[PDB]
């Protein structure tokens, strides 16, 4: 099925998933000069102190850090949202080179990686139902640039050799995702989609203005992961990003001047 290679990558996805050419696909380029400041946009409310991480999984396209979402433990509200959204997992997209890796771009500029914290709207009861709704998900996107290390990321980096290949998982309890956040919660927001198949148009994107910096060693270790399963020929997990998609009718709003 689908992947990030020349024969199964983003240019191929529309054959299995026609919505790939839809009207609200993600990611997009964020043209900062055309995004309009909205003084009515509320501050984001990120309540992560009761977050309960469980497990980290190599699913063959990225690694997911999963949380207990059976209860309102770690939630996203406010900002452009009018509901409560539970954190279910986070993951990254990254490049083979420091100059590429992010899915969203800012004035056509690419970051080395992008963090997605994935939340679903509790009025729909579970994640499976939520992705079938236009307002089912809220994804907090955070850019990574290469520079100084991010201490709050190191526990993630540390465990990656225990989940080198597709289908491997490891215990990952007591991880605090607050350690992955930049100082500012200033953001851009627009309506979009999952950036991987099935590419459902169910996401309110909230992309933070301020990137976090990670060390070259930290992203280096991301790139030692494998797309393949154990015992299969090694394919390095790199360049697992979808490129920017046409903005079409949409307007990106900024929480800040
Ligand atoms: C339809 C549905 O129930 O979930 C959508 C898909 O995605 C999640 S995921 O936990 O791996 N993950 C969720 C959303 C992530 O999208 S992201 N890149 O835009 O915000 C990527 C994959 C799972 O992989 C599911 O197997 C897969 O079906
Ligand atoms: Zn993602």
């Amino acid at each position: 099925h689908w992947g990030y290679g020349k024969h199964n990558g983003p240019e191929h996805w529309h054959k299995d998933f026609p919505i790939a050419k839809g009207e609200r696909q993600s990611p997009v380029d964020i043209d900062t000069h055309t995004a309009k400041y909205d003084p009515s946009l509320k501050p984001l409310s990120v309540s992560y102190d009761q977050a309960t991480s469980l497990r980290i999984l190599n699913n063959g396209h990225a690694f997911n850090v999963e949380f207990d979402d059976s209860q309102d433990k770690a939630v996203l509200k406010g900002g452009p949202l009018d509901g409560t959204y539970r954190l279910i997992q986070f993951h990254f997209h990254w490049g083979s080179l420091d100059g590429q890796g992010s899915e969203h771009t800012v004035d056509k500029k690419k970051y080395a990686a992008e963090l997605h914290l994935v939340h679903w709207n509790t009025k729909y009861g579970d994640f499976g139902k939520a992705v079938q709704q236009p307002d089912g998900l809220a994804v907090l996107g955070i850019f990574l640039k290469v520079g100084s290390a991010k201490p709050g990321l190191q526990k993630v980096v540390d465990v990656l050799d225990s989940i080198k290949t597709k289908g491997k998982s490891a215990d990952f309890t007591n991880f605090d995702p607050r350690g992955l956040l930049p100082e500012s919660l200033d953001y851009w927001t627009y309506p979009g989609s999952l950036t991987t198949p099935p590419l459902l148009e169910c996401v309110t994107w909230i992309v933070l203005k301020e990137p976090i910096s990670v060390s070259s060693e930290q992203v280096l270790k991301f790139r030692k992961l494998n797309f393949n399963g154990e015992g299969e020929p090694e394919e390095l997990m790199v360049d697992n990003w979808r490129p920017a998609q046409p903005l079409k009718n949409r307007q990106i709003k900024a929480s800040f001047k």
